């Protein structure tokens, strides 16, 4: 009994369910803070919570969402660009990352100076997305799952939109051919590892 497993037995309905659902719309939020700000703030923008401490290279963006009721089970993406074009990437992104449609309640990006400090390669990943299971019972919604695969893509094509240039996947993680900047990886579970989330059942659903 677990989300994986209601994903498992649930497969073609959810695939079959999220297909013939219409493009869902994000508005974007306008009243929010640009890189530089996000690097020196605690404080708050529409709903999420920013906090910048130190022991990490990450500004973290919170929001407590009284909805998303169900318990995480390890699913997050990653976005990778050009550790120079951090900033540029992050003010196309903010309008999203913001948004007060978005599915991502607990989200990073990745402070530059801090990457600096403690001597951290950056080539990937100077964005993670965390994701969990809309219903108190931990089991995603189709409805949900497809906003999820959205606003994803959302994410993709305005980051190439703004020309962009794509950063270095981190090697634990999987992507389409198709994902030029985002990538997945369940924390609960070499290139053994890649293979087994190749075929995560929820990867799959943001996939094919």
């Amino acid at each position: 009994p677990s989300t994986n497993k209601h994903l498992k037995n649930n497969f073609n309905s959810l695939h079959n369910q999220m297909r013939k659902m219409p493009v869902s719309h994000f508005k974007e939020a306008l009243d929010v803070p640009d890189y530089s700000g996000m690097r020196q703030s605690f404080a708050m923008s529409q709903g999420f919570q920013l906090n910048n401490h130190g022991y990490d290279v990450f500004i973290h963006a919170r929001r407590e969402s009284p909805q998303s009721q169900g318990k995480f089970a390890g699913d997050k993406f990653h976005i990778s660009v050009l550790r120079d074009m951090v900033p540029q990437a992050f003010q196309a992104l903010s309008g999203l990352l913001f948004s007060e449609d978005s599915p991502v309640d607990k989200w990073k990006v990745t402070d530059m100076e801090k990457v600096v400090q403690q001597a951290r390669v950056s080539l990937g990943a100077q964005f993670t997305l965390y994701i969990k299971p809309d219903q108190e019972n931990s089991q995603y919604s189709a409805s949900f799952l497809h906003k999820t695969r959205q606003f994803i893509e959302c994410l993709e094509s305005r980051l190439s939109e703004n020309g962009v240039i794509s950063g270095q996947c981190p090697e634990s993680d999987v992507h389409p051919e198709n994902w030029k900047y985002l990538s997945y990886r369940n924390e609960l579970r070499g290139e053994m590892q890649r293979q087994a989330l190749r075929e995560e059942p929820f990867y799959r659903l943001m996939t094919e």
